[PDB]
């Protein structure tokens, strides 16, 4: 195996347009595979770390972790993968062998689990890609913005071969994130009314995971209320912005529901929108779900009664999923229609108009926008 | 039926011994059940009430909640006791037809839920007992601290006519709220770790049930040392006092354990506990369970990715039993021998010193401390 020159979309600088580069791509070592990527999506988490909001600024960059594609080779100690499998690389992934892989109950791989800081792979701290002898960073080791990518194997899910890697390709992060909070975590019980906090991705994730587990109220929580009318289609059967109530948002929801909702999710990441989240549960039996990650550090806060009136509260991770173990499962569930993937997609843009993703997510006009790889 | 005159042990101000007297106590009226007490016992929760610590202080007042009697009469509509009945007074009740009651979750009864301000009945707001013609408040709808006391049927659970009660009557609280919480709502599986806040008889039940549920390892945290070499009778395996250490508590349990127990109880309500009980469980399969009631009305408080992180933290209230349907079945776990109560009681005496069960209390030298009527 050798180097190839690809085109991938660069981030030289913060909040700036993405150049299309001519990048080298050196070829996997030991557990990794190298991947033509041929569908990828934008998600609200390569935004953030593009405008550089928060974290520690890395560039320059190749952004991207929604994807679908063909392994075009593997390095040495691959044995479940293949050159020509179609996959799905994940954001964070399933080593398979270390006391979190093992358990039943969590999805938290202390070899492979999400990290946002890493510029290298795990095998020698060294990026994969360059121009012009000078590295460019990869991200959450997946770097998906590029013709072609290099990823450790653990992160790349084989999927079925026969499923069309330009719907799937929504699967590897924010849909299954907010699926699996809800079918996983949450489990409402058919009949039951769930709340949910945020209407993007991972939002209309769970609402759907609640449609599908036959929750005969699902309440959407959202501030942008040109979010709602879409939203039915994902099971959504009356949406809330909170901005038109002077009562706090959990204490509406508590009225319509003659005492709060038997489930609900937090998908926004707002520190306030979790302890509404909480407190708006019924309770005796309700149950709270947070799954959406904080940009600031200020604490969850509540007054102890709330749980000695037995609530329950939960976090969650990528829906607690297993990366390589469930997420062709998931796959499996659009194929055989009981998952409706197309409604995530309302936009679709060639890569070399990838910027326009951007565009159409900073404006709030998209859930998923499909780009494109050879055009 | 008529009205009884017997003896009572009344507190008549804040903080000051009871002192016996002679009361009245009148006929049970609809769903009222009157009950003469055999064996009753001292919880930290009288006491609270009776320094009027926090809450709206009521006096006159006759405390004690934790008892084990026989019904004398029964009121009209009352079909499932009658006279002779062997009995358990709760202090939070179990209605059968509520919302609460009619779910498999919940043990909150909409109808007889605790409730420490109320110094009268259900039925008419009036106290049953009296002395020269003025009212002496009940407590908890129980006040088990008399020869005689009427009790709504809800409260007044009816258990196995062999079941000794002078052992038994601790049952009704405090046992059954630390036993219930690990066994109904941790759900230890066998082998994992447990981390108890507390080492009163609320934890001792945790303790005793995590022991019952085959947990292989059980700490103990409380901040007084002499309570440590009683609590291995219970199955705690080692005990921790706070104040022995520099790093917060949280801290040393999980470097203790590798991460964290997989499942703590907090059972003093202090909110400083609740934080360390939550915070000291391991990510990715780590349940942290509350039930300890707090004194003051400080917020819990934490950040955000300890619950990402795939903690889950949950309330119970009285061990998510309830009262008329469960209770009897932890008395019959006592007759089969898998449940031990000797081992709980540590101090006896008659009703006429009963004074001195505050005593034992307060000095921290007691776990349950039997009073015995009719001497
Ligand atoms: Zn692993
Ligand atoms: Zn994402
Ligand atoms: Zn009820
Ligand atoms: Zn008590």
């Amino acid at each position: 195996s050798q180097i190839i020159r690809c085109k991938a979309a660069v981030a030289w600088e913060a909040g700036k347009p993405l150049v299309i580069e001519e990048v080298e791509v050196a070829p996997p070592q030991k557990h990794e595979v190298r991947i033509k990527i041929l569908f990828t999506s934008l998600c609200h988490t390569d935004v953030y770390f593009w405008e550089a909001k928060g974290q520690t600024p890395l560039f320059p960059r190749i952004f991207g972790h929604e994807a679908g594609g063909i392994v075009e080779s593997v390095g040495e100690g691959v044995t479940d993968l293949q050159p020509g499998d179609h996959v799905l690389p994940i954001f964070t992934g399933e080593c398979g062998e270390c006391r979190h892989c093992h358990s039943e109950e969590s999805n938290m791989c202390d070899l492979l689990r999400i990290n946002t800081e890493r510029g290298g792979m795990i095998h020698d701290g060294e990026s994969r890609f360059s121009i012009n002898g000078k590295p460019i960073y990869h991200f959450l080791g997946t770097s998906t913005f590029s013709e072609y990518t290099v990823v450790h194997s653990g992160q790349v899910a084989k999927i079925n071969p026969d499923a069309p890697l330009d719907k799937v390709c929504i699967v590897s992060c924010g849909l299954s994130t907010g699926l699996g909070a809800t079918l996983n975590v949450a489990k409402p019980k058919k009949g039951q009314s769930v709340a949910i906090f945020g209407l993007g991705a991972v939002g209309l994730g769970a609402a759907e995971g609640a449609r599908i587990a036959g929750a005969s109220r699902i309440i959407g929580v959202d501030f942008n209320s040109k979010r709602f009318d879409q939203a039915k289609e994902f099971g959504v059967t009356e949406c809330v912005n909170p901005k038109d109530h002077d009562k706090p948002i959990q204490q509406v929801i508590a009225e319509m529901t003659d005492g709060g909702v038997d489930r609900s999710v937090e998908c926004t990441g707002s520190v306030q929108a979790m302890i509404q989240a909480f407190e708006c549960v019924h309770d005796g039996w309700g149950v709270a779900v947070l799954v959406g990650v904080p940009s600031k550090d200020d604490a969850f806060k509540t007054h102890p009664m709330n749980f000695l009136n037995e609530r329950t509260l939960k976090g969650t991770f990528f829906g607690n999923y297993k990366p390589k173990t469930d997420i062709p499962g998931v796959v499996e569930k659009y194929m055989n229609k009981e998952l409706e993937l197309e409604k995530f997609i309302t936009h679709t843009v060639p890569f070399s108009e990838i910027n326009k993703a951007f565009d159409y997510m900073l404006k709030g006009e998209s859930i998923r926008c499909i780009i494109t790889m050879g055009a």
